[PDB]
């Protein structure tokens, strides 16, 4: 079992790359938010239905005048996990597994995350917030493994009738009573927010929507409309909290979709509301998820650089300033020059910046059109999405990080952590 972990430790080796000198160390010791757009699409960036803007904030953000830097080209790598998945590849630049839920199955296997990495090099105190109760997708459990110090779920927020809808709370008294928790850390810390109230069915009461409904009679994408209205008017009054409680400018904030909310199932009415034929390569287009990151010192901006979730911890490693030859990741960061342009996806299909592979089909991303004539690349970075996806299967599936004496990480105690209920 060490020598599986060998392979894989190994395999990880060659796309490492160095960090831009210009962001190197940047965020070190700075607070990082993390915030959890459930179920967020980048096709509502920019989109009006019926007249009106559905994410006005967001898109203002999206400009890259607004102080983050929006990556329009960034995708989800999620399977049957969910929020869970993202979860699981936000924190660990691991992939999750192909059928299940890696938070499900493997809540007990040995980690070393990123929470973890930042306690240990920098201090950093660790939190997840959530208006859910703790033991769904086995969170209680996972975030021991993963060295989370705080969790503050449902039992921390009202959830009385008024407050719910759908799964639990919803995400305006959320963002203010999580600001409101926020402001009274200890600095360092990384806390991440995980919305809910945009996600499916996507229904929203009458009284707290500001938005019309599309008219495409499907009322999955119909009600998507007002719920994820809902969630950027929940988040630009979050960002105004953050700014009054002066946890705004020297913050890394980080902002991110965590998966389609939209499946196949909805073409029709998405060729609707698009005003284009929802094949398999626009799917494959609509799987965009984004990225928003603002860091102090820096300005905004868009960057196209075609990205997955696999290279966020990478990212936020070199933000803080932390050597990472030592961590088995399959991500890169972001920001270097040698960022692997190459997506995979959990099915095997994957991206880059040029080409789609979908279903065992080759498209030109510029017109979606398909490629008879292999890209020269093709084969390398087929094998490439293949091999990333069965290494990483094998860390989860074996268990490999108990044979992995790391120099530059302290094995995380599980039974040292324990999420206590809160006053509500
Ligand atoms: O994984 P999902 O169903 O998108 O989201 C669910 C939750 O986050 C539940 O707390
Ligand atoms: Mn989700």
């Amino acid at each position: 079992s060490e020598d599986d972990l060998t392979k894989v430790l190994n395999y990880t080796k060659q796309r490492q790359t160095e960090p831009n000198p210009e962001y190197y160390g940047v965020a070190k010791k700075k607070n990082i938010i993390k915030i959890h757009l459930e179920s967020f699409q980048t096709f509502l960036i920019n989109k009006k239905v019926n007249g009106k803007e559905v994410t006005p904030f967001l898109n203002k953000l999206s400009s890259g005048k607004e102080q983050f830097t929006y990556f329009p080209n960034f995708f989800h790598q999620t399977g049957q996990g969910k929020t869970s998945d993202s979860e699981f590849t936000m924190d660990n630049s691991l992939y999750g597994l192909p059928q299940g839920s890696a938070f499900s199955l493997k809540g007990d296997n040995t980690y070393q995350s990123l929470p973890a990495i930042l306690d240990q090099k920098q201090g950093y105190k660790s939190d997840v917030m959530h208006g859910d109760y703790k033991t769904f997708w086995n969170r209680d459990q996972v975030y021991k493994h993963f060295g989370i110090d705080k969790f503050y779920d449902a039992t921390y927020y009202d959830m009385s009738d008024k407050n719910v809808v759908n799964l639990g709370l919803k995400d305006k008294i959320f963002f203010k009573d999580s600001a409101n928790y926020q402001a009274k850390m200890k600095s360092p810390f990384y806390s991440h927010l995980i919305t809910l109230t945009n996600h499916y069915p996507f229904t929203l009461d009458e009284k707290d929507a500001t938005i019309e409904k599309s008219n495409t009679g499907d009322a999955t994408v119909d009600g998507y409309i007002q719920t994820a209205r809902y969630l950027d008017e929940a988040l630009e009054e979050y960002i105004n909290d953050l700014k009054k409680k002066g946890l705004y400018d020297n913050s890394v904030i980080m902002i991110y979709g965590d998966h389609y909310g939209i499946s196949e199932n909805h073409n029709n009415a998405m060729e609707k509301l698009l005003g284009e034929k929802i094949t398999p390569a626009k799917f494959t287009d609509l799987n965009r998820t984004g990225f928003w990151i603002k860091i102090p010192g820096k300005s905004g901006g868009i960057n196209n650089e075609y990205a997955g979730q696999v290279d966020v911890m990478p990212t936020i490693l070199h933000l803080a300033g932390i050597d990472t030859k030592n961590y088995l990741m399959f991500g890169t960061d972001l920001f270097s020059k040698g960022h692997n342009q190459v997506v995979p996806f959990r099915n095997g299909d994957f991206i880059t910046k040029d080409y789609k592979y979908v279903n065992g089909k080759i498209y030109s991303n510029k017109n979606n059109e398909l490629i008879t004539t292999q890209p020269a690349d093709f084969e390398k970075n087929k094998k490439q999405v293949e091999k990333d996806l069965e290494m990483s299967d094998n860390v989860l599936n074996g268990d490999l990080f108990r044979f992995y004496k790391n120099p530059d990480f302290k094995k995380v105690n599980p039974s040292k952590y324990k999420y206590e209920t809160g006053p509500k």
